[PDB]
């Protein structure tokens, strides 16, 4: 971590829990008809969609913070170049090309989802984006191939390209890196978006975060606010787990898979980093799920 000294990193190191197989089997089931029947769905996702690909978590039992609270540095089994989105990934992508997800709030740096193939008008990146860089002038922002460099907002060494004064010049404004620093404000543009798709939802679901940041874990609430569900999955506790409707604990690539199956989908190959900004027209409406036995 190349980001401030900070004392509250929050919970770290608690237990994992795991549903019995039969409780597993029927809320995956309850997801799967939510997610059917709800006009309006939000995911939100943290670091713990991101584990299977070999990125740690923060406050997993061998998280980030969990390590430095007992001066060790975390395991990392790929760079962020190197990293292959999850089952969980993937499965997003497709909930997103078949109209059954509306948006997706993630508080992770590791340009995961943008990689996957996500469609970048339908996903707030509260946090950062590892791989974007954002002109301090403009606000143009810039999606790399590889990582920008710098974490915490500091300066790239690049300069904006954008045409300017009847494309006699370029912008020139500085590039900067979009990750976060302790404390920093949240970006405008997308915590507005994940505020107002969280506030109109009437199904947020939580997919391996512990919920502990705010303002980004406390935007699910919004969805309970206005009478929609909420549901959680998470492996550890989560701070809201007492406002969920649903609790899942299992490993999320296990829970979607399933999830998935009981949709009647296929989770799609990736096929190397792609970048989509905008969302392509929906794929038919899948044929009506089968329901549980
Ligand atoms: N395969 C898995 N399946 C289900 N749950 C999992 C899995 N792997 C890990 N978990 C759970 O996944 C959860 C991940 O929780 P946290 O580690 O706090 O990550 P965040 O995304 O909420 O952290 C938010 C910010 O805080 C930081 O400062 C950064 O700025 C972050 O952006 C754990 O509770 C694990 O049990
Ligand atoms: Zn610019």
């Amino acid at each position: 971590a190349g980001l401030s000294p900070y004392a509250d990193k929050g919970k770290c190191g608690l237990p994992e829990i795991f549903d019995p197989p039969e409780e597993l089997e029927r809320k995956v089931w309850e997801l799967a008809r939510l997610v059917w029947q709800s006009s309006s769905v939000v995911f939100h996702t943290g670091a713990g969609i991101s584990t299977a690909s070999g990125i740690p978590d923060f406050r997993g039992p061998h998280g980030v913070w969990t390590m430095e609270e007992r001066g060790l540095a975390p395991k990392f089994d790929t760079t962020f170049e190197s990293a292959r989105p999850t089952q969980t990934h993937m499965a997003l992508v497709q909930l997103e090309r078949v109209g059954l997800l509306r948006f997706l709030v993630s508080q992770n740096v590791d340009g995961l989802h943008v990689r996957s193939g996500f469609p970048r008008d339908k996903l707030a990146e509260l946090h950062g984006n590892m791989f974007v860089e954002e002109c301090a002038k403009c606000k143009t922002q810039y999606v790399r191939d590889t990582v920008v460099g710098t974490m915490g907002l500091k300066a790239t060494g690049r300069l904006c390209t954008v045409a300017k004064a009847r494309g006699l010049r370029a912008c020139r404004g500085e590039l900067r890196d979009t990750i976060l620093d302790w404390e920093d404000s949240l970006p405008d543009r997308d915590l507005a978006l994940a505020d107002e798709a969280s506030r109109n939802a009437d199904l947020s679901i939580t997919l391996g975060t512990s919920l502990q940041i705010r303002p980004s874990g406390n935007l699910p609430l919004a969805t309970k606010r206005r009478g929609g569900r909420l549901v959680i999955v998470n492996l550890q506790p989560t701070k809201h787990d007492r406002h969920a409707d649903l609790r899942i604990h299992g490993y999320v690539d296990e829970v979607m898979t399933r999830l998935m199956k009981h949709l009647g989908l296929e989770i799609p190959a990736w096929d190397g980093p792609r970048v989509l900004e905008r969302a392509l027209p929906p794929l038919p409406r899948p044929p009506t799920p089968k329901l549980e036995p």
